[PDB]
This record gives structure tokens, C-alpha cells and sequence, in this order.
């Protein structure tokens, strides 16, 4: 039993590496909109909902891992 | 038993490390989307089909990892 | 215990690792906040929530890695 | 034989990190699929089968990743 | 207690891994501050401010992860 | 006996990590081709077997990495 | 008392992965100073001293990780 | 002479890990040889042996990877 | 006496990492080096010590990860 | 002795991992150098032994890991 629960709390910790992608992917998006709004004005009602989904999209790779971490965790 | 057990728990934990890349690719297919529209508006209707098409191959990936870590967890 | 407390400190310190995607993303929304707004100084009202915005949801991701840190040292 | 069993466990777990690669990769591919698109729209016809291409070649990595995890598991 | 004490202090070097984000993210912060001021030097004093905000909050993420080495440390 | 073969199932997981290396790389050679292409349409047939060599290369390196898995398999 | 001296050894080992961050943020800032005194080279004694609080401030972050890499060390 | 064997193999499968830089780094020298030769044609006679070098060279450090994995597996 | 031997020579191998940090950081301060003076080449002689500059501040990290290698392996 | 020397193994094969940053790097120095030599041929002579410099200053890092790796092996 302890050697079991030693493992989940180390798989838990590691489960959570996966979200630097998430970190770095929102981001990746929000530059991108920020740099086309910026060359063209215009366009921002068109492209900010492509941020929002790009966004989601991206973040539910990371609420996957830490979907793991918290069945480990409890 | 508590071995194996235990071995499951950490390579489940492990298996979720590759989702990093789908978070990355995701990204990158929708800012060469939001680029794209906006330094050519009229193509929109072109290249969101490609980047739905993109994101989802990408994912796919990710979905890989998880099935692994999933199978680990509980196969 | 012993074993079961090591593990919770080992999986708390692995934890953290996630955070270097903020630490990235983060900086890639700022990046692109500063070049938009150097290209184009009159999108500075329309661009900075947008950054806000973006910086807010990267960091997040770095939150919920520091939160499973402190619920494994907790 | 319970040492062997762990072993095959933690290993399946390990050779999953390399499909991150065809994660990243098959995005740069469509990024640019999608970029060369808008720039020059008439060389769509000519620039998808390479996107394909480049898609399949890039994904075939994470796939003998896969291999050796299920041969792992299995 | 060895145990324990050994774990703390790997726990701790691992607890240092995710300043690397902080110390790319503040150059990339730097680097578009730069590349701003170049092409369009009459804009530095609106974009300075800016850099200062985003270098502090990408260093954040890198203080929380020190903040645990400290912790397991002491 | 039982240790030298559970080396051998975590040697082979680990020896697959460097196979992101070639998913990343072909399909930087992939995205170059295509905005080649897509800039200069009549650059086709000079680069596309530069993009063939390129990715054939870069694919090698993932290929030795395999290798060493099979080997410590089989 | 020797597992608690390897681990010192181990940790201190791992602490100097962070020193990676400061290696490529210090060569981002002198890029960007680079680029930026070529394409403007007036623009040089304004956008030096933002080269050198930028590489400063990155290597802060790798220092970070040597006080703990020494502290565990010594 | 079992625990040194089963070290030789662990140590064998990490080994590899560096080969991703030549699988990346064939690829950066390939998209600039495909992203030069579609901007400038008439260079191509002058750039082609300059990426046959830069590829032999990034590839080199590949092939020290490998020495080391051979030299742990015979 | 056997345990902390064999921790010393794992750490010595584990602090060589952060060498890829200056592996790739020299290389991004000369590939500016390179394209600076291709855009404007009478700014050689105002950049070049610039990267030399760049290039040393970024090999020092290296070098403390070096330091911290030999440290383990000779102290 | 035999755990010592199987350390001596495992640590050899960890220190190849930092010559990833010199595949990377290599091939980012020759990446410029290509790319520059497109933009403006007539430079060539001038640009071509700041990429050898570059090159040998990158490639000495990894033979930095490759000596450790020796002096573990040997």
C-alpha cells in the first residue's frame, strides 16, 4: 500500500509536466492575434473568435494531464 | 503486485508528458490561421477547414498519450 | 510514511517544471504586444486588453501546476 | 517477474514522450500550408499534397513511438 | 528520516528546472523591446513601461518555482 | 537475469525519445518547401528534391534512435 | 547519513538544468541588439543599455540555480 | 556483473536522446537551403555545398551520440 | 562510502545539460551576427564585438553547469 | 565497485543529452549564413568565417559533454 500511494503522488507530479505546452500554446495564439489586429485593424471582430477557440482547443490538451493528476491525487 | 502496481501509477503520470506537443501544435495551427485571415481577408473561407484539419491531427497525437495513460490506469 | 511523505516532497518539487511554459508564454504575449504596438502605436487601447487577456489565461496553466505543489506539500 | 512486468509498464509510459515531435510537426506543416495560402491562394492545387505529405511523413515518427509502447504493453 | 531528507533535497535541484522559462521569457520580452525601439524609436516610452510589466510577471513563474526548492530546502 | 531485462524495456522506452527529434525536423523541411513554393511557384521542380534529400536525412536520426530500440528488444 | 549526501550530490547536479534558460535568453537579448543596431545603427546607444538589463536580468534566473546547485553542494 | 550490464543498456537507450539536435539541425539547414534557393535561384550553385556542410556537422553531433550508445552496448 | 560514489558520477553526467543552453545561444548570437552585416555590411566592425560579447556571456552559463561537472567529479 | 561502475555507465550515457544544443546550433549558424548569402550574394566572403567561428564556438559545448562522457566511459 505505501510503496502504491508513493507512486501516485510522484505520477501525479510528473502528470502535471504536460501543461507547459498549454502554457506556451494559449500564448502562441494571443501573439498572433495581437500581431494581425495590430498590421490590420480591421480584421479583429473576424480573428478574435479564431483566438477563443484556438485558445480552448490548446487548453484542453493541458486539463487532459491534469485530468490524470487529479485521479492520481483522489 | 505493489511493484506493478505501482509501476502503472508512474507510467500513467509519464504517458501524459507528449500532450505538451498537441498544446504547441494546436497553438501554432490557429495563429497561422488568425496570420493568414489577416493579411488576406477574402481566403478565410479557404484555410479554416485547413486549420480544423490541422488542430485535429495534431490532437490526435495527444489522444495517442492518453489512450496509453488511460490503459495504464485502468486496463 | 516515511516512503509515502518522500514521495509527496519528490512529486511536489516535479511539479513545478510546468511553470516554464508560463514563464515562456507569458513573455511571447508581451513580445507581440511591444511589436504591435511599435508598428503601429494607435492600436495601443485596442491590443493592450487583449495581452492582458492572454498573459492571464498562459499563467493559469502555471497556477494549476503550483497548486497540485502545494496540495502534494499540503 | 514482477520487476520485468514494472519495467514494461514504466517503458510504454516513456516511449509515449516522442510523440510530442508529430504533435509539433504536423501543426508547422499545416502552419505553413496555411500561410502559402493566403499569400499566393492560386497555389493551393499545388501546395496541399505536399502539406499532406509532409503530415504523414512527420506523423510516422510518433507512430513507431507507438509501436515500441504497445510491443511494451502488450 | 534519511529518506525524508534525501527526497527534500532532490526535490529542491527538481524545483529549479522551471526557471529556464523565466530566463527565456524575460530575453524575449528584452528582444521585442529592442527590435521595437529600432523601428520605431519615438515610441520607447510607451513600450519601456511595458517591458517592465512583462519581465516581472514571466519572473513571477520563475519565484514560485524557488519558492519550493526554498521550501523543501528549509 | 531479471534485472538486466527490465534494463532493456526502459532502455528501449528511453532510446524512442529522440524520434521527436526527426517529427519536428521533416516537418521543418516540409514547411520550408511549401512556402518556397508558394513565394516562387516556378521553383518547384529545383527544391522538391532538395525537401526529398532534406527529409530522408533528418528521418535517418530517428531511424538510429529505432535501431537501438529493436536492438535492446531483440 | 549516506543516502542524504548522494542525494545532496544528485540535486545539486539537477540544479544546474535551469542554467539552460539563462544560455539561450542572454543570446536572445544580444540578437535582438544586433538586428536592431543593423537596421538602425543611430538607434545603437539608446538600445545597448536595454541589452544589458535584459541579459542581467536572465541571468538572474541561472544564478537562482547555482545558489541552490552550491547550497546543496557545500 | 548483472546490475553493470543492466546499466550498460539504461545507459545505452539515453544515450540517443542528443540525436534529436542533428534531427532538428538537418532540417533548419535544409528550410534555409528550400527557403533561399526559392527567393534567389540563380544561388543555388553557391548555397548547396554550404548545406552539405552544415548538415555534416550537425549530424556529427548525432553520430558522438551514438559512439557512446555503441560503446555501452559492446 | 559505494552510494555516494555512484551519486557523484550521476550528478556529474546530469549537470552537462545545461550545456545545450550555450550549445544553442552562441549559435543564435552568430546567426545575428550573420544576417546583420548581410543587410547592412558597414555595421561589421560596430557588431562584431557585440557578438563577441553575447557569445562569452552566454558560454559562462555553460561554463557554471562545467564547473559544478568537475566539482563532482574531482572534489 | 559494481554500482559504482554501473554509475559511471548511466552517467556517461546523460552526458551525450547536451549535445543536442549543438546539433541545434551548428545548424542554426549555417541557417544564417545560407539565408544571408541569398538575401546579398556580394557578402559572402566577409559572412563565411563568422559561420565557421560560430560554428566551432557552438560545436565546443558539446565537446565540453562529449570529454565528461569520456572520463566516465574510460
Amino acid at each position: 500500500m505505501q510503496l502504491v500511494l508513493a507512486a501516485k503522488y510522484i505520477g501525479a507530479g510528473i502528470s502535471t509536466i504536460g501543461l507547459l505546452g498549454a502554457g506556451i500554446g494559449i500564448a502562441i495564439v494571443f501573439a498572433a492575434l495581437i500581431n494581425g489586429v495590430s498590421r490590420n485593424p480591421s480584421i479583429k471582430d473576424t480573428v478574435f473568435p479564431m483566438a477563443i477557440l484556438g485558445f480552448a482547443l490548446s487548453e484542453a490538451t493541458g486539463l487532459f494531464c491534469l485530468m490524470v493528476s487529479f485521479l492520481l491525487l483522489f
